[PDB]
């Protein structure tokens, strides 16, 4: 192991082998840090979380194989998060409570995953992605930058279950999936699209389009939407909302010029 | 601190500062009692729960600020509940497992919150409220006395997400929201209304009215409903159901005369 | 107690009385094994799980009554599962994380229950049943062999809530309930039926029938369904899918001849 003198490791913490904990990481009461886990500088790991959780192969003979987990700098991981090995999480990651993240998954920077969320294996999550409470993200899902998944959203992948050939969902830049929506396997949700709350999305959703219902149906251009309090046009949301975004201190247009 | 000699504190328990535990409180294995938490007499706190959980400001510099949490008398809090500071919970509170309750929230007396439920910040819950399994209660929601939220209900608050101006839902006295229903932001569910299972509630629901569907539509007066086993009129439910209610030992009419 | 010399009991484990742990059982960090729990040979019990969790009667006077829990051979129980007393689980059981299983419940062999699932009391689950992530199974539900419940499915039981007379759902052999579906009380889902994702099932679903929508409506024979990748007829699924099934090494027809 390699643990920094500035790291704060509370009691009850259990540490395995081939563990690297950088500078100013704080590991709260009772976490279990299994083998092959690397936590980058400045991170906070919440009470009782279990990092580098066992992949299936461990159970064959109870011998833990090597499946490195890396968590980027300055994470703010809340209590009891369970994160599998063979996964990579970028910088400035934040979570709510009791989140579960599987193996062979990649999560970008400045991503937020809320309480109870369940990220399966072989998932791709980009940067500045916001996944709220109890969202189910099935294997093979691809979530592009700036997408928002509201509470209780479920992204599926078996088109005619149970079957052998899975098709993951792809959610393109800035699309928002409102709460309690379920997306069917292999569907493409296009850029700046809006899936209304509770929808059952059975077909691809075209860019800048709003769909609602079971089955979801297109009701209009996202541009038609007016803020309910101020009467202003809302979407694309990048010009009306910037809390926690990279253009927070400027404006989208200037920011995107620079990138 | 101030801990009663009659309190039973199991092992693994971790206690912070400015903690007050009254008489005959029982704190099960491994709970973490962070600073500024007051647990009233007779309460049971389940294994591994974490009380007075850190608000966001702690993370600025890892210095825990003062945000008192008070839990009323005779709570029956199950395992692994996470409850934030700056919140008040009344007497005879009961929970299921792994419930999460945020800050700046107020919960009345004789309230029940089930397994996995997630109560966000700035929520108001009255008395004799029953929230069943895995209900998501968003910030600014106002839940009046005697309301029932069935498993997987989700109360939302961002009308055109992501946006800055939130509108909480208000659920009036005795209304029942059946399972897997989602309520849109700022909706008013009126007294004795019934939201049928799985509904997507997009408009206010008038008193004593039953709505179903996606989007929910009024189908009839709640009074039209017959018990499926006995054929008797069901609603208002206060005259047909009294298990755990304050008129349990009498009758509604006599009881309400007295209050 | 009766604990095998071959059992591996990690630290932090807490064991009560009248506990029997067979040969080659492995109990991971911090589990709490309350009284009257019998874990059969070869089982793995994940970190921080709590087995033989207290029934309601304990709380009367904080005296734990006798409600035996038995877990069959070779379980693979993941972290933080909470399992009540007065319940029986068969052999080769596997779970995801943070699953909750209530009392007076019976679970067969080769059953899988995923992350966050919540099994209430007085539930019946047969063999080779697959319950995926965050499924809510209400009391009195009867789930027959080979049934699949996809993420976020919810089986209800109070027909006109809150009421006193509950009616459990019955899911017959091999039926599949797709994700985010809710089934109303007392409904019968017949053999080899398919409930499409997100459905609101308000009426019995006839054998080999596919229903979709809110409220769910019959759209066709399950036999009409073609695999989306291969174009082949999918159902009954027993002839097209066999991963983890008892006819995995043979074929259904030969297998069922033998049983
Ligand atoms: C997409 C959305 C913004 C559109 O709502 P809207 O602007 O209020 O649409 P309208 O109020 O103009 O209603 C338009 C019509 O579509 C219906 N409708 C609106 N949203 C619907 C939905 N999610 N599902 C089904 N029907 C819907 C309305 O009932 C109305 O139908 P009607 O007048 O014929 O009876 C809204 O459905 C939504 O999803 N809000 C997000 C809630 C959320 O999840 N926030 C994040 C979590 S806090
Ligand atoms: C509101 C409720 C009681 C009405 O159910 P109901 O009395 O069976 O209504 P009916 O059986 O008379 O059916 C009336 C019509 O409305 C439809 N309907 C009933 N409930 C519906 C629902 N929740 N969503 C959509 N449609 C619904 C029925 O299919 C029928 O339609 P149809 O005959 O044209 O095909 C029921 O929907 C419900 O919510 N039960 C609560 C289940 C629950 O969540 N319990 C608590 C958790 S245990
Ligand atoms: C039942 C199911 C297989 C049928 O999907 P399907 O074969 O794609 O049906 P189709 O694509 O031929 O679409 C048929 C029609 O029914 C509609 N439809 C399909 N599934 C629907 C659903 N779940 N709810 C409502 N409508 C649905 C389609 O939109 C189309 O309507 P339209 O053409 O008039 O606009 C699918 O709904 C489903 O449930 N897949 C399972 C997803 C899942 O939960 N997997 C397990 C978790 S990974
Ligand atoms: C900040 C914080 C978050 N969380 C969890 C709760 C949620 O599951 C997840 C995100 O919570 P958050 O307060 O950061 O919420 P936000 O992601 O900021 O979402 C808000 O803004 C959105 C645009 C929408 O308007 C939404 N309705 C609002 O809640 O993280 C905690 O558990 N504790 C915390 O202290
Ligand atoms: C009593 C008890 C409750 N709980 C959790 C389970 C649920 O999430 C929540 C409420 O469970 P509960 O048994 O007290 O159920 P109730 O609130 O009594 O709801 C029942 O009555 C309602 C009218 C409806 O008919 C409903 N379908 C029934 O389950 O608390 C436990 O985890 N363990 C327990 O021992
Ligand atoms: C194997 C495994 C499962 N689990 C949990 C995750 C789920 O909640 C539950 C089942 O996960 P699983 O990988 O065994 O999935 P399966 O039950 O194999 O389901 C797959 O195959 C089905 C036919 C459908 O195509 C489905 N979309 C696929 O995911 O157990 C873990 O937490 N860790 C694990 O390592």
């Amino acid at each position: 192991n390699n643990i920094s003198k500035s790291a704060i490791i509370k009691e009850g913490v259990i540490i395995g082998e081939n563990v690297t904990i950088e500078d100013n990481v704080y590991i709260d009461y009772g976490c279990i840090i299994r083998d092959n886990v690397h936590i980058k500088k400045g991170s906070f790991i919440g009470a009782r979380s279990i990092l580098g959780e066992y992949l299936v192969d461990f159970y064959n003979d109870r011998i833990n194989k090597k499946h490195p987990l890396i968590i980027g700098e300055n994470a703010l991981i809340r209590t009891e998060n369970v994160i599998y090995g063979d996964t990579i999480i970028g910088d400035n990651f934040q979570t709510g409570h009791k989140v579960t993240i599987r193996e062979n998954t990649k999560i970008g920077n400045n991503v937020k995953i809320g309480t109870l969320s369940d990220i399966q294996h072989h998932v791709y999550i980009g940067n500045y992605v916001n996944i709220h409470s109890n969202v189910f993200v099935g294997e093979k899902s691809i979530i592009k930058d700036f997408v928002w998944l509201f509470p209780h959203v479920v992204l599926t992948n078996d088109p005619t279950p149970p079957s052998n050939e899975l098709l993951g969902v792809t959610i393109e830049l800035f699309a928002v999936i409102a709460a309690r929506s379920v997306v069917l396997p292999g569907i493409h949700i296009n850029e700046d699209a809006l899936v209304g709350a509770g929808a059952v999305v059975t077909k691809d959703v075209p860019k800048e389009t709003v769909v609602v219902g079971n089955p979801a149906r297109e009701i209009c251009s996202i541009r038609k939407i007016k803020n309910k309090i101020t009467g202003e046009q809302v979407y694309p949301w990048r010009y009306t909302f910037k809390r926690g975004m990279p253009w927070e201190e400027t404006d989208y247009d200037t920011w995107i010029k620079n990138i």
